[PDB]
């Protein structure tokens, strides 16, 4: 019922997460994305309500796929003998933040503020549904170029949210917090805030702040680009070396630099049309 119900198109990308293709639902022509994951490469399984043995990503996507938000929704999934196949929303036209930043360089603050806010709403939404993404970064964010709406995408290093320590990590090194580098332990929220700090610097400087472990552990931020006596404060706060010194989501969103965010539509009008 799978190769009948959807019509495959060009490969969107591939890497550690598997292979994703552009697709159309035949039922009606909904653009979709078709994600193939191989059973051999899934380190980490879960189980649905009705109690079947699935990749965690599916658990996590199912928990966050209710209602609207800034998360790309699991429409359906299939099992095959050696692979699981996931069908996801596909905005049209779309561009991931990595390519966007790669093309246009450092982002004007107003646009960064709008993007950053929407990520924060998306991650709040996830933390709310009991899900922790664990790999928030430019290439896990899609931009709907028309609506100016950001969407989070790759839940395959994700985990159920919990208040005790984590001692496994699969996201990107350069995005990992110092407490992971030094101790191989972190807590969810504060590790997410650190990665959000990395993300924001990226947005406003066109590039990530830290390359090597020693830089992360030293946690000292140099700005290669002009950036406001404010955006630099928020960034450094999120990148505090001690987890307990980082802000909560609430504090990030009440920070002066986060005031007067544009709505997504006016964001696209001004900055993407
Ligand atoms: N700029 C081209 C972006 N291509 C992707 C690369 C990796 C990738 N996987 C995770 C990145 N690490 C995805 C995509 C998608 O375009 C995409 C999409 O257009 C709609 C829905 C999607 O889920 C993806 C998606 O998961």
């Amino acid at each position: 019922p799978l190769e009948s119900q959807y019509q495959v198109g060009p490969l969107l990308g591939s890497g550690g997460f598997g292979s994703v293709y552009s697709g159309i639902r035949v039922s009606d022509n909904l653009p979709v994305a078709i994600k193939h994951v191989e059973k051999d490469r899934i380190s980490d399984w879960g189980e649905l309500p009705n109690g079947t043995r699935v990749p965690m990503e599916v658990v996590l996507l199912k928990k966050v796929s209710s209602g609207f938000s800034g998360v790309i929704r699991l429409l359906d999934w299939f099992e095959r003998p050696d692979s699981f196949v996931l069908i996801l929303e596909r905005p049209e036209p779309v561009q991931d933040l990595f390519d966007f930043i790669t093309e246009r360089g450092a982002l004007q603050e107003e646009l960064a503020r709008s993007f950053f806010w929407q990520v924060l709403e998306a991650v709040r939404h996830c933390h709310n549904c009991g899900v922790l993404h664990r790999d928030i970064k430019d290439e896990n964010i899609l931009i709907d170029l028309n609506r100016g709406e950001l969407k989070l995408i790759d839940f395959g290093s994700g985990a159920l949210l919990k208040d005790t320590v984590y001692t496994d990590f699969d996201g990107t090194r350069v995005y990992s917090p110092p407490e992971w580098i030094r101790y191989h332990r972190y807590h969810g929220r504060s590790a997410a805030v650190w990665s959000l700090g990395i993300l924001l610097y990226d947005m406003v400087c066109g590039d990530i702040p830290f390359e090597h472990d020693e830089e992360i552990i030293r946690g000292q931020v140099f700005f290669r680009q002009r950036v406001s006596s404010e955006c630099q404060h928020l960034i450094r706060w999120c990148l505090a070396l001690r987890p307990s010194d980082r802000p909560t989501f609430e504090e990030i969103q009440n920070h002066p630099w986060m005031q007067d965010v544009l709505l997504p539509q006016e964001t696209a009008e001004i900055h993407l049309h």
